[PDB]
């Protein structure tokens, strides 16, 4: 019987277009004016390469799509359409197809990145609140478009250091929240799953996504990356529960009449939930504050419905040096 506490009805009060994206007809272009210069990477149902449209010069990657999945394509598109301008997230140049095979490809800006591996550990204190508040903004934005993008994690968060630049990327699992509408579970990396996931609990919301960004948020502040190591899904919730405590996940349950999967009876064991101070130590103390503590213990929360909103969490302390640099 949960529901979002922001943008719950926000789909319902938009034309049945917005978001009936199996009726979507996108308008294709064609492929034959990029060229591919370098494969990126692969992930299940799609390959992204950097290429150049030749017709203006400019970079931009390329992402086909396996054409078989037809739904998800309309609906990945549909998303990216709806999200058009939105701040920091990643722009959609072009639809396009191989005008032979009618494959379909998604065609991006360019981001200069940062690997997060690297990255994460030559970050300042003041560099992690201007990041997250820049990641908060994405997803402020696409939660008030009605959508939660189920997969934030540091390789979807890309960063160009350089000129200090952020997009979020990889809509592909992204969906439509209507309320009451039961989702997958099966989202998100393990590392990233919120609780409810990990618990088969389908009636979740846009609070998924600020679980996720919490386990970036510690990540960053303690240099632990991942924060929350799992070993499989089953473990994963052992590693949690070893942080935020066992007799709290119960009471989550209790609330939410969620059946636990017996499995865990003989893994969860018992344990007190531990202050977030016991992650600091000598090689991440200049980057834990009482501000990011504090914030953070609203984030990693079982109860999604107790969770910050990305808007509740940009207006957090931590983030005022942000807000004040982006003014003056
Ligand atoms: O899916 C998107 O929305 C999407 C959108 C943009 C990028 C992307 C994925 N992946 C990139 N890189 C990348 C790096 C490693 C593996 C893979 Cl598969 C991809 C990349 C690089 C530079 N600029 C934009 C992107
Ligand atoms: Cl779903
Ligand atoms: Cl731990």
């Amino acid at each position: 019987g949960s529901r979002a506490r922001v943008y719950a009805e926000v789909n319902s009060l938009r034309s049945r277009e917005y978001w009936d994206y199996e009726a979507h007809v996108p308008s294709w272009g064609n492929q034959d004016d990029y060229q591919l210069v370098r494969k990126l990477g692969r992930g299940k149902y799609s390959e992204v390469f950097e290429a150049i449209n030749i017709t203006n010069n400019e970079r931009v990657v390329v992402k086909i799509l396996k054409p078989v999945k037809k739904k998800k394509i309309k609906r990945e598109v549909k998303i990216l359409e709806n999200l058009r301008g939105g701040t920091n997230i990643i722009k959609l140049i072009d639809t396009v197809k191989d005008p032979v095979s009618k494959t379909p490809a998604l065609v991006f800006e360019y981001i200069n990145n940062t690997d997060f591996k690297q990255l994460y550990q030559i970050l300042t204190d003041f560099d992690i609140r201007f990041y997250m508040y820049e990641l908060l903004k994405a997803l402020d934005y696409c939660h008030s478009k009605g959508i939660m993008h189920r997969d934030v994690k540091p390789h979807n968060v890309m960063i160009d250091h350089q000129q200090k630049k952020l997009r979020l990327i990889d809509w592909g699992l992204a969906e439509f929240y209507h309320p009451a509408q039961e989702y997958n579970v099966r989202v998100a990396s393990r590392y990233f799953k919120g609780p409810e996931l990990l618990v088969d609990y389908q009636m979740y919301d846009y609070s998924l996504d600020m679980w996720s960004l919490g386990c970036m948020l510690a990540s960053m502040i303690f240099r632990r990356e991942p924060f929350f190591h799992g070993q499989d899904n089953y473990d994963q919730l052992v590693r949690i529960a070893k942080v935020l405590g066992t007799e709290e996940l119960y009471g989550y349950l209790k609330k939410y009449h969620i059946d636990l999967d017996p499995h865990f009876n003989d893994i969860l064991g018992q344990h007190s939930r531990k202050r977030w101070e016991n992650f600091i130590h000598s090689e991440n103390r200049h980057l834990v504050s009482p501000e990011a503590l504090d914030l953070l213990d609203k984030l990693l929360r079982y109860d999604h419905q107790q969770r910050l909103t990305a808007k509740e969490a940009m207006e957090h302390p931590y983030f005022y040096p942000v807000v004040k640099e982006q003014s003056q």
